[PDB]
């Protein structure tokens, strides 16, 4: 299932609980970036996925502020859980930083993260 | 913070959000009940003081008690205050797919929200 | 439709020719040092149902004066009419080490008009 | 290092020539499934361990088929014994204005020489 501890391809740690109501809650600890210790995440998932072989859609957000550091930025991951012998969460993400208007054209990074229950 | 309240895009969508003291975003995204969905996200509760906007993001899973599109959208963006306050976002909509169809699982776009 | 001089919302200038084969060629920039080659493709036989015309192009940010070790691609569609528009999304990738590849790519959106 | 034949994991192949002036020219085979490719690359990349920035476009029209769409790939070439082109891509379809909000898919793809 979705609930558990997952790792992306860089070794970041995603600790998430899927609630009966469609909620995602937990913590994220990034292996890269202007980031240290755990950050709060919240998100949503499809609690009644199709029964045709399709994955389970989900998304979550981290704002990169905790008690230690503040990078004035937020990542959102949008993707799907794919069950199976080696379960995976396949995502694309958008990181936006707060910027001045003059710098807004370069406010947003895009990437892709794949999560498994094994750490690199 | 200036975020709490009702925001509108230019395509007929509304949401309603509360920006908690703790960096939480909670609320609803709509157009009637069949068009309303739970939203949850996070924002920077201590933004820079150099004129920069406030980073934030949120998720809607497109499931409610009336329908289920087996999909989710995330909006990632920044709040800009002032005379003309705005939330400027880019978004990713992922649908559940089979692995054979995963290449076509995700739409990307942009949307700007205003208070009027 | 597509051939002409276009401007985005930040005042960049996109000078393009749409060839009979599907080719796009031109320059993206007022000074010489800020001018770069672009090349791309478009749908030379779009639908006849009111839909736009799909297209895309690339600029590598190297010219005879400057090199940013980066390239942008714009993907979008041409919408004709009294006020023609090209609506795009873009990806800017900079060369990075492997370790840094997660932060290689910016994304945005640009709208072009002939004014 | 870019000139030659590249493969993904989904059955696509392309052949490209990286010209001395920064041009990319070639053909992309999706699977009558061959299409013109054109783009640009950094002809004077750093030699510091960084990749070589590049991009290209395929409009999905040939003499047989037309999807009324175009993909752009933006990425970097990484050389060495196991060379790769790592990309993110945008596929835009021609749409009416009412449907423009759903005109563009996004994804990623990696190409190899083997």
């Amino acid at each position: 299932g979705i609930t558990g501890t997952w790792y992306n391809q860089l070794g970041s740690t995603f600790i998430v609980t899927a609630g009966a109501d469609g909620a995602l809650t937990g913590t994220f600890e990034s292996a890269v970036g202007n980031a240290e210790s755990r950050y709060v995440l919240t998100g949503r998932y499809d609690s009644a996925p199709a029964t045709d072989g399709s994955g389970t859609a989900l998304g979550w957000t981290v704002a990169w502020k905790n008690n230690y550091r503040n990078a004035h930025s937020a990542t959102t991951w949008s993707g799907q859980y794919v069950g199976g012998a080696e379960a995976r969460i396949n995502t694309q993400w958008l990181l936006t930083s707060g910027t001045t208007e003059a710098n807004a054209w370069k406010s947003t990074l895009v990437g892709h993260d794949t999560f498994t229950k094994v750490k690199p």
